[PDB]
């Protein structure tokens, strides 16, 4: 069975057995490396195509993977597709950052995304120009909240907006987003939840409020480190509670 | 203060104080009447404009309202808007029915809707042609699941599709919906969740699988009665657990 | 032939023979009841599912039906579909109300709708995203005008706008509608004319200007009663002139 | 007042007073010439920019104009705009041809267009992506039918589809058009009715069924001449009945 | 072979052999006539249906055709389709005019169109609602620039915007066009480049800046004559360099 | 001037002076590194945020940069925006790969992209839902062709399709693309050309045909190396010919 022994994907160079059932994914592959090296035991780097580093190790006796997805729906969707099909990964926790768009949401809040609005056309293309509701797996959402209830993290459970556009002419659309309940803006949650729906996989996303777009305030580099730690402690706790 | 003493809305003829903080809404105003008369104590019919009956009574010492919303997003949205603004209702439980579109979903399953896809243009109009994620309030979603865990009801927590179209030429779009995880098809959940987002209100929807569109099977009238009872016992239990 | 003897639809509980060839439909089922009880002889209530009351009686020796369609295109379309197929009703007169959007249109004007613009996606879905022209049956339109010429009613023959949205943030879109000739705004005319086109049925709509959105003026309750009477006298006169 | 004495438009080189209140417009400027020279007395050619010939003469003591509009909505709209503004023409009769798309419509039928569907984006651009109902002036529509009732012409009063596309890969969309009541396909009626709505002008369109797209049959050249004559006799009769 | 001996198209009445391999097309058929009569030897008028004049003659020993395409994408597309199929014309040079929308572009500049944006729906209809890039044939583009380098003409190589709308309410969209690099506005370049893509034909467009929409300035009639001459000298030079 | 001395962007950690006027960008940052280390002299790695490596060095006495842009329009657009604004880079050569969709295009062909179609919504969002023509800078396009004419590379100058979707259900849309002249499919050319239009920058893209989607054939790893070398020799030759 050489064809299968040597099987990989165009964007991942891991052998087929290399990933855990559960994966944590930030956008930044260097953050994936920092996470794996800091929190996991017996770590192996399993993929590095295009510098998109992925790792598998153990946490408290459970196999866990960590890998970058890159920026934006089209990049993220490629890795989600390949992981959910070829590599048979089941559970996905996006560990992200977002920008707040209203003073009621504060720097250092942790958003647990029930759903994700978007300005991508990808779902319209696949879904006959209907509005696709991109939502989290309930069990993973609930596990996140149950872990968070045991912490001092200020968290919010609601919707994000996943945009193709990092740069925009002005803040007018941001005010409209806030009017209709959007808690923060980022780029890959809608893609994760949509890919998970297609592939019968389970997904949730945590997004630290690292920047306040409306208030023009930003966490320091050190503050980002602190809040990353809070989010990873939560994510790993959730991973440990998922069935095997 | 006569103007306020006599205030009402064009589609609701209740005085301003007439509703509870929490309302159960089926599509059918006669079902609202059956529910109020069966389950509530000290019931008052508070509105009847256009035959769209609404009621307020008590259950286990808590004030509860029950009212019909009619069929389809544009009808339902009118009542949601008026209730969430003028009448200051906070919490909404849609108590609905849906059609299943895949053999994995069974007649008598109870769908707890995390989100709702749609084919309405209403959100595109209000949201600059972006994709609006219409999702449930987490706390109400979780309370539903926590109540359901104490029962023998077969329930599923996932997405519905809210269509403007009851009648369609064929089942092709239904197969696409199922491919991407849609559990059932109905008409008003997306509108409820979208109105709740606009108005900072809290909403969830329960939908009994009363019909299987793909399998061509249907609950009997008596079976519908049975499953209605299961859903109302759950909804009232959730209402009692909500803050006051 | 028991299956046919007992045939009905999910939203109408009338036997198959219960309706006339010609039906008058307001949105409000209680208005349908008022009309039937006031103007028709030998009246039978033939349907009451969801409180959506329908009636059949006689006027000047001709069988006439009257029934509510509910609010908005998706609700109205369901009843139109079921009436035009299962119950084989041929001729439809929507007897409605609308809001004016320019001072040239006056309270108490009666709009005879040649056509209906819309913001619904329903026609785009069925019509390959083309612009569907939703227009009246000429013979019924002409009969309306020929009856109206024998009265003192101030009437206008032109276009309405059928919206999914009763509530809007501001009057900007209303000014655009008026710029391009829209005479009034309501919710179900486009659906009626589109269903009639699909089903080879004949339709027209009369809409009393009961409210002036731009001028912020409204008919009194008594004035609404008066203008209803004028519209029903016209509609019944038209029904009597239609072929049998 | 030299600026006004010499005023014209970029696509019409007539002095400002040169047109009648009522204009007949075919697509083909050579047909406009044939019509003017055959039917009108005291004819003057008033414009010839780009070969788009226009004429003014008298019929039975009334001033009448005749001018080509060219092919397609963007060409036709330019001439309609300039005529309805600068030259203050009030009444417009498009005298056109169309292709039938169902065996129920016959070669030599004359379609009187109540409305016109389309695949142009022009109205969506001007009308906030709503569906604009492009319909005829009722009085002109009724005058057409009243004249036609005095003839042996087989006529139909209903909807046309105005397409940007003369050439299409196959007849699939044509079958959809017929399913929803479209009587014939042409290119400029929607533009005429939309321009007339914008400019408070009065318009109607007559379209001879000269070709049957579905049946693959075509009028001979001589037959086209015959049916042109029938349509012009009707159009001129209608023009004479319009107020001055 | 009488059927082929007598073959023509509904909008062109030329025999099948009547056109050259290379055609120059302005919008205005009278300009086509002026060009043919001024520059070509041994000229024959080969078509005149609807006044849309076309000609074939010789320039410096090469056969060249010249013909009008009319105004707007739907008119132009018909002639392009018929020429590129039935009449087997290979090379197309649109010789047009455009309006400038920014002070950096000057009256008398000659725009060589690499590409053409648009507001037509025609490509969306044919191309599954994707964005079709309508671009020039490289070899013809390069030949244009190589000829222009030998002149004193101020030329620019970039993008035009082909609109269905000659008349617009204001200049807001024009400022957006300029923000994103559009050099001038006209109506038929996108259609030419799209038809050429469909039919494996080779196309380029030259557009004289005859009007400055933003600056409100216009070439005189005599100046238009001068710049026409410059453009035709360039176009004919390019035609002579194309393979046979 | 410390604020400017220390200025950088959220996705690039280079000092402001670190880039050349001209940059070569593949998707893969490891390919950028291979290119810089193989072809450039005096190389400095100037940025490495998120592993998105960029470099500046010299080739034949000219400063040249090389940097990865990541996968897909939203990722690529971020780097293009930051380079074209903050870092004042003027000239951009995308050095990419694409998949062919028709047997007429061969493995190892080098496509020089005049334009790029797309299925992204990004341009529709910024451009009022018009069709934006995303095209190359003519001078850079011509320099590419003039260099290629001096080689044995089989090259084609035409259009690519830039998709958000790497994975699709079937090849139906690919056949439509080929019908209308698309030479290959990739993900970032449209974004590059659109960003360059916004920012008055100059761009071109070369895409090696490394895979044939329709024929199901693929270059070997060694063959990819060979064709990369051919493309870089061309790109550097073009960079040397650009003004300073």
């Amino acid at each position: 069975n050489l064809y299968f022994q040597s099987m990989s994907t165009p964007h991942i160079n891991a052998p087929l057995d290399a990933f855990a059932d559960t994966i944590l994914m930030p956008g930044d592959p260097l953050r994936a490396k920092l996470i794996a090296e800091t929190y996991l035991e017996n770590v192996v780097q399993v993929t590095d195509v295009r510098g998109m580093l992925g790792f598998t190790g153990e946490f408290k006796g459970r196999k866990i993977s960590v890998m970058g997805h890159g920026m934006g729906a089209p990049s993220a969707s490629i890795y989600f597709h390949e992981l959910m099909t070829t590599y048979k990964v089941k559970n996905f926790i996006r560990i992200g950052s977002c920008g707040a768009i209203h003073d009621d949401v504060k720097l250092k809040d942790l958003i647990v995304a029930i759903g994700a609005s978007t300005d991508s056309k990808m779902n319209r293309i696949r879904f006959k120009d209907n509005d696709f509701a991109a939502t989290a797996n309930y069990n993973m959402l609930s596990e996140c909240v149950n872990t968070l209830k045991t912490t001092d993290i200020n968290y919010l459970v609601g919707n994000v907006f996943s945009s193709d556009l990092f740069y925009r002419p002005d803040e007018e659309q941001y005010d409209m987003m806030a009017r209709y309940g959007i808690l923060g803006v980022e780029m890959e949650v809608n893609a994760l939840y949509s890919a998970a729906a297609e592939n019968h996989c389970n997904a949730v996303a945590l997004c630290t409020v690292t920047d306040h777009i409306k208030n023009h305030e930003h966490l320091t580099a050190d503050e980002r480190r602190t809040e990353l730690h809070e989010m990873i402690n939560v994510a790993l706790d959730v991973a440990l509670k998922l069935p095997t």
